[PDB]
């Protein structure tokens, strides 16, 4: 099914980005935001899959996992989806899921059908898969906040069974579940270009970015890393260079590796998450019904 | 088929009293309030009230549920993952009948919760979005076919329409076929008079916003006429009760007219209100509206 003709994009209606930082300025130059597609009710987990050349991301509430094509074209990958909320691709260019509705970790095959991968932590089922990530090594790494569990139009309402909110990571070998760290409605999440710093959003308690010291099997020195002025730090990502751009409020903040704001990007709604193509020459941004993309020069 | 409210009592709305100037309707209502059932939808739609399991049926057409009120203020998922259900109703052996978006057709479910195809053609040609449906006294499933759900993501799979007018329809209960009773501009809502000798039928486009009669006799529908305009948005989905009085949706609640299109007053509800069924004794008015269900007591 496809939900929209090929065809240009159209400027988004909101203030041109506010660059303070001026390596940020020479990044983004006057780029104007775009939208690329209207139509969902809750836009999530953007995430760019090289093989089809398309930006993969969810309709949580619409129940769809939808693909934006170069010319403009946005076809559904996924329908009738179980709430799939996080996305993102594995080493071989596999869809990997959160599902919010099977409470688990899934992966897409060609058919467009997505199998279960994990749903239990010890034996007790997680709580709701919001984000994941895939590292290097090809161990899927997951936030499991209760986001799932208590909102009916974002899944089936439930006590969890689970006394902790982790961060987890799928070992590629079949191994056990591991989890982590333990923190409060643990949200987005990112590696750092070197894979030595984990960063995981926190959004109840602190609202904030968290980081973490990845060596030696576990999650070290935990520490609070930034802070949006507006909203929640829902979705991020960090680029090559080691800046993370995050999703907040009113639109996208982008901080250095140091945790300073360098900027920020409007949008015309709250952003939930966002993304960067192969290139990192297009950021894009999810956030309501609404798919944004802003063409960096 | 998972839980989505617990059991438990409901919650008065967060809106004006009902504005009555008919003597008769003030009657009726006594001093009902609105209340709230269910809060946790996103377009809710074609409510239906289930004897049988003594259940209001709604859908959550953009959620793609269809869900179940129980008496105890239990809300169950009914039918789950639906191809964008729209209208419910109860045919005459207790079984629920529905008009789909997705799958473009009316399918009826099992005591299996599964939703069988019904009809999804005409002439060969898919239909363009079953909206809305009743069950006449016969058995026939009448029927409206608007282009909504080929024109809005949300509600549907995008699509040139393969049929040339947007129809109300009849289904007989012996042998079909789909019968073409009558051409309209996005037909939406539709009921019969208790008699069944009118049938009103709304329209809802962007070429009249209106609530239209038709006479139903002989084997058609006969003498097109305007019955009544709402006040304020569209009269989307709307019933008939025992004593000929149509109750409507509308931008903001439900109004009232008796059988000659006189307006005898209005049910203020929280937001925009997109459909209304009484339960089998007509004592409660179920209203749906975006994120909710709410239902007026009668006394
Ligand atoms: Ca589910
Ligand atoms: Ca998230
Ligand atoms: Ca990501
Ligand atoms: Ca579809
Ligand atoms: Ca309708
Ligand atoms: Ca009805």
């Amino acid at each position: 099914c496809r939900v929209r003709p090929a065809g240009p994009a159209v400027p988004a209606d909101c203030d041109p980005p506010r660059i303070t930082h001026a390596a940020l300025a020479a990044r983004l130059g006057d780029a104007r935001l775009l939208t690329l597609y209207d139509q969902a009710t809750w836009s999530e987990g953007p995430a760019w899959w090289e093989a089809q050349r398309t930006l993969v991301w969810s309709d949580l509430v619409g129940r769809r996992v939808l693909g934006w094509r170069e010319d403009g074209t946005v076809d559904v990958l996924l329908d009738a989806t179980a709430f799939t909320n996080g996305n993102a691709v594995d080493a071989q260019q596999r869809l990997v899921h959160c599902e919010h509705g099977r409470r688990a970790i899934t992966r897409s095959d060609a058919d467009g059908q997505a199998h279960l991968l994990v749903g239990r932590y010890a034996g007790k089922r997680l709580n709701s898969p919001n984000d994941l990530i895939v590292a290097r090594d090809g161990a899927i790494w997951f936030t499991d906040p209760p986001f799932g569990l208590r909102k009916p139009s974002q899944g089936c309402p439930a006590d969890p069974e689970l006394a902790h909110h982790s961060v987890y990571r799928l070992p590629p070998d079949g191994s056990p579940l591991q989890r982590m760290a333990d923190l409060d409605h643990p949200n987005g999440l990112a590696f750092s270009p070197d894979e030595q710093t984990l960063y995981v959003s926190q959004t109840p308690g602190s609202v904030e970015i968290t980081a973490f010291a990845w060596r030696d099997g576990a999650l070290h020195d935990r520490r609070h890393f930034a802070s949006v002025p507006d909203g929640l730090p829902d979705g991020f990502c960090v680029d090559r260079g080691g800046w993370l751009w995050s999703s907040s409020g009113t639109g996208v903040c982008v901080f250095d590796s140091d945790g300073q704001l360098l900027g920020h990007i409007p949008t015309p709604g709250t952003a939930s998450n966002c993304t960067f193509d192969q290139a990192q020459q297009r950021l894009f941004i999810t956030g309501g019904p609404c798919l944004w993309m802003l063409p960096l020069p």
